[PDB]
């Protein structure tokens, strides 16, 4: 809230910024597109050890990709491991190239979602684990609180929420930019639960470039 003046021109700076970025994992990665094998090959153990291990086995069925763009998560990190997999993104062309990008197994996408995540609300009890990866510091701290607690009704049974996304050392960074806020580790704390999840786990990526923000992946329920 305090580093956010005008929520309206918050928002529309960043749909601005997003319509002029080519549709590449490149654009997705903001110039390190080449960091995306680590991301995903590290984003794969975090999830395996909830779909593997036990007692309170995660399912397998539906995943949902909230800010999935492309849908570079969703081909390499959701699609083989899930029967079906629905995305969500506010830049439409994005959208629309994800159908190219996924290939073969795209068929396997049944829902395109045009919209921001703060307009978004998945259907309850309809997903195993819905993967928010990059997005969240595009959110209000309001907004990011309401779309959470929205995803707690929509898991099913042992689901996961999964945020992976960048986090300040200290305090919170407005980027002017983008039209983006980078927070630490208490104030993402502090809004999940607002929205009423528990902490299952939490883990810092490794093997990243080191002048960029530290990157750590949550697990919630
Ligand atoms: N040469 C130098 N020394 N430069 C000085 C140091 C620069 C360094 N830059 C970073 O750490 C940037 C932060 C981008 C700013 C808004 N995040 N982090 C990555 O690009 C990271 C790497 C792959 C995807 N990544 C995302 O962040 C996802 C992502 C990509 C594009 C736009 C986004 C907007 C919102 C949220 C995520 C976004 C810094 N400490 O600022
Ligand atoms: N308010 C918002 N709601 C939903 N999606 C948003 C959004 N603001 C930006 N986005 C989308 O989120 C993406 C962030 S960068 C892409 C990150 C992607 N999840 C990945 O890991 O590959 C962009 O594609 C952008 O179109």
């Amino acid at each position: 809230s305090e580093v956010i003046e005008d929520e309206k021109q918050f928002y529309s700076k960043a749909k601005t910024y997003w319509k002029q970025i080519p549709p590449t994992v490149d654009g997705m990665l903001g110039g390190y597109g080449h960091i995306s094998s680590i991301d995903i090959n590290s984003s794969r153990k975090f999830l395996q050890r909830f779909l593997r291990e036990g007692p309170n086995k995660t399912g397998t069925s539906c995943a949902l990709d909230c800010g999935a763009g492309i849908g570079r998560i969703t081909k390499r990190l959701l699609l083989p491991l899930f029967r079906e997999v629905d995305m969500v993104d506010i830049t439409e062309d994005f959208l629309v190239q994800a159908k190219t990008y996924l290939g073969e197994e795209g068929k396997r996408v049944r829902n395109y979602f045009c919209c921001g995540l703060q307009d978004f609300t998945p259907e309850p009890d309809s997903y195993d684990v819905i993967w928010i990866q990059w997005v969240i510091g595009h959110l209000t701290d309001q907004h990011l609180a309401e779309f959470l607690r929205r995803c707690k009704g929509s898991l099913r049974p042992n689901g996961i929420i999964v945020i992976k996304d960048n986090m300040a050392q200290e305090g919170v960074i407005l980027d002017d930019v983008d039209s983006s806020v980078c927070r630490d580790l208490d104030v993402v704390r502090r809004i999940i639960c607002s929205a009423g999840l528990s902490l299952l786990a939490e883990e810092r990526q490794e093997n990243l470039p080191d002048e960029i923000y530290h990157v750590y992946s949550f697990a919630l329920r």
